[PDB]
């Protein structure tokens, strides 16, 4: 009994793992995930950057980061409005970095941005043009999370 | 060996339970669930009130119930059309009750409603502009379920 | 006690199986599955027929197959653009069969189709007005999968 049931439960666990992997794939597919492409998702809620980071962290994803013009357009299409990107110059003013680490490679700044306007701006939002504007991390913008290709 | 295998499998099970919870969260997020807000969803199928209750119950949810102006609006946008709410006066005419218990608090009746028209109307549907109308529980309207915030 | 832990484990696994089934039901509901009806899903990605087949197959579904006017309409709504159907005359030219077996019964061909045009056309796409056109299996059209009622 004991050994047999233990061996059976190991097979039961492996079967359930396979089914959940399937459930995940089907949900990503219905969410619009394209083969070999990372996918972006939003609930259309607007909130402060700190809240977006916490939310995408819970979902085991990260705040959306466009690494090139294609991804940038992909994020623009998902958000539909101004949305925070996983980019900030919180650590050293003027030096934008990915929240996942590293200096910015690709960028699509609007003319004369980033300017750390007025009281200060350390976060970044992709606007209704695909272009970027640095903005207050405390302002509320659309939460867009990113998951691996 | 055995005690070790058992412990290791219990750990695998804990990991799977969290992963499933993650799946549920990402799904709700992708479908528009806002932070600290109930999750409203529909398959866009119209049916008798009896079936909507059976359906939502099978999904471990309940028929959508607007507790305030904001929730009523949220339900309105998810539904798009006439949909039953979890409210009926099948016990005492004029005394509408939530299917989950308790007397009606917030309401948003349309002019001349509730009128328990014709042979009687004990169910409630959210209609145009988010206004309410009592209707026969036998009539078919959109099924909208709610899940806790 | 080893046996007590084994029994709890069984209960944990069974509880997980039931929760996963609920998650699958809620996902299907959210993606529009109607009671007693199979449902269709798409990620809106265009690809060759062999790829769509492989993709749906991996998800334990099949390339969408309209069995009547209602399903044809549902598939048309989901696709939004030209999409492959699980129907082909690859095995015997002129005799269309469902990828899952059996001769084609219900059809919705555009006037003058199927015509195995040019070098040949063995696949089928639902196009404008929901009508059908036989096309090369090598062409890239929208991937739409169907899942059991
Ligand atoms: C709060 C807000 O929208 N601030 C923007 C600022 O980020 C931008 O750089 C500037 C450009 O003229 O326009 C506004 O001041
Ligand atoms: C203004 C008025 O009498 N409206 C009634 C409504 O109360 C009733 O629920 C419905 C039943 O189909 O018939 C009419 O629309
Ligand atoms: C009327 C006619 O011959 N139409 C053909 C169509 O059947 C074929 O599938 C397609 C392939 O590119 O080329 C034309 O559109
Ligand atoms: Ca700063
Ligand atoms: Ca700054
Ligand atoms: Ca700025
Ligand atoms: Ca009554
Ligand atoms: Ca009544
Ligand atoms: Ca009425
Ligand atoms: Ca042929
Ligand atoms: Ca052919
Ligand atoms: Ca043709
Ligand atoms: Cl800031
Ligand atoms: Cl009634
Ligand atoms: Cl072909």
């Amino acid at each position: 009994a004991i050994e047999v049931k233990l061996a059976n439960m190991e097979a039961e666990i492996n079967t359930l793992k396979s089914k959940l992997e399937l459930t995940n794939k089907l949900h990503a597919f219905s969410m619009g995930k394209k083969s070999g492409k990372k996918f972006f998702v939003t609930n259309h809620e607007r909130m402060p950057f700190s809240k977006v980071k916490a939310l995408c962290s819970e979902l085991r994803g990260t705040v959306a980061i466009p690494r090139n013009a294609e991804e940038n357009k992909a994020i623009q299409e998902v958000a539909k409005t101004s949305a925070f990107l996983g980019i900030t110059d919180e650590v050293t003013e003027g030096q934008f970095m990915y929240v996942t680490g590293g200096r910015l490679t690709y960028s699509n700044w609007k003319k004369d941005e980033p300017n750390d306007h007025g009281s200060g701006e350390d976060c970044v939002t992709i606007v209704d043009n695909g272009l970027w504007n640095d903005i207050s991390c405390q302002a509320s913008h659309t939460a867009v999370c990113e998951f691996p290709a």
